[PDB]
Parts: structure tokens; C-alpha cells; sequence
């Protein structure tokens, strides 16, 4: 038994609401809360300008020091930080950037990062601002993620959308 209410079961391991992640993360401080990063973690807009305004700048300041450090991260891969006020953890996923012309492919390997935590709050991948059909994203989460995944889709008509065309 965990603490996120209200959503809507997929599968046996997705679940999906309609949800503000900011919100959620802030109401459920999961454990591990999924950014949708690029490979420089620059938190400028979508869900990632989102979260790092939520943690007033903070995930930004510890992203500038991570990439410093290690260099950029791959399309494809991830990196764990502090997930500040929002949950324990902050999972930056790279999905592919359709708008830069990113292979969609990468998108599998993207989720497969998602299996390394037993519980995640996720946007999904490479949408939004990202350029992805959100529809395919949440057919290549359903089948790539076997951890349990709750997926925070914020914009009403895209979850309605979403849930009435899921097979
Ligand atoms: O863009 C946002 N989310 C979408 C996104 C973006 C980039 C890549 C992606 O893969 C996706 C998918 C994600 C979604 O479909 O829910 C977003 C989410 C919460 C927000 N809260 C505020 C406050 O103003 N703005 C927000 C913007």
C-alpha cells in the first residue's frame, strides 16, 4: 500500500491521473519523483521549468554542479539528485526531443531507467514540449516500465484523450 490517491489503474504496474506533478509530488513527497530533463539539465520550461521553480531555483543550482562535474547526460539516460522539497529523489530521464530531431527509438531506452526504482511519479516521456505523440509515450511506457509507475498528466483533455484510446 502507497500514498498516491485518485488514479486510474492501466495496467497492472501504470497508473494514471490527471494531476499538476509539482502538486503531486508536493502532496505525496514520493520517494522518486521523474524529471523530464534534457541532457544539459538546463530546467527551462515543460515539466522540468516547472519542478525547478517549485524548488526555487534549487534543482537548477545542483544540476549546474552535476553536469560541472560529470558532463551532459545521454538522449536516453538518466542521473539521480535531490528531489528538494518535492520527494526524496529526482530521476532526470532524457527522452528524445522530437523538435530536435532526436531518434523516437531512444524513447525505450529512456524508460528503461524508470526500472531502477520500485515506485516513480513520472511525467511522461519526450511529451509536451518534447514533440512526442504522448499516445505512443504512454504505449512504450506500458511496455518497457515493469516497476510502478504513477503517471501525472497535466493537461485534462490529454488524459481523457489518453485513457479512451489505451488498449
Ligand atoms: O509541460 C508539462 N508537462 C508535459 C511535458 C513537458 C515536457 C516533456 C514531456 O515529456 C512532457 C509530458 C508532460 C505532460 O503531458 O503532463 C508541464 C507539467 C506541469 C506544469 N506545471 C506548470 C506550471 O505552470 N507548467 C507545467 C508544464
Amino acid at each position: 500500500v502507497n500514498s498516491f490517491s485518485g488514479y486510474l489503474k492501466l495496467t497492472d504496474n501504470v497508473y494514471i491521473k490527471n494531476a499538476d506533478i509539482v502538486e503531486e509530488a508536493k502532496k505525496v513527497k514520493p520517494t522518486v519523483v521523474v524529471n523530464a530533463a534534457n541532457v544539459y539539465l538546463k530546467h527551462g520550461g515543460g515539466v522540468a521549468g516547472a519542478l525547478n521553480k517549485a524548488t526555487n531555483n534549487a534543482m537548477q543550482v545542483e544540476s549546474d554542479d552535476y553536469i560541472a562535474t560529470n558532463g551532459p547526460l545521454k538522449v536516453g539516460g538518466s542521473c539521480v539528485l535531490s528531489g528538494h522539497n518535492l520527494a526524496k529523489h529526482c530521476l532526470h530521464v532524457v527522452g528524445p526531443n522530437v523538435n530536435k530531431g532526436e531518434d523516437i527509438q531512444l524513447l525505450k531506452s529512456a524508460y528503461e531507467n524508470f526500472n531502477q526504482h520500485e515506485v516513480l511519479l513520472a511525467p511522461l516521456l519526450s511529451a509536451g514540449i518534447f514533440g512526442a505523440d504522448p499516445i505512443h509515450s504512454l504505449r512504450v511506457c506500458v511496455d518497457t516500465v515493469r516497476t510502478n509507475v504513477y503517471l501525472a498528466v497535466f493537461d485534462k483533455n490529454l488524459y481523457d484523450k489518453l485513457v479512451s484510446s489505451f488498449l
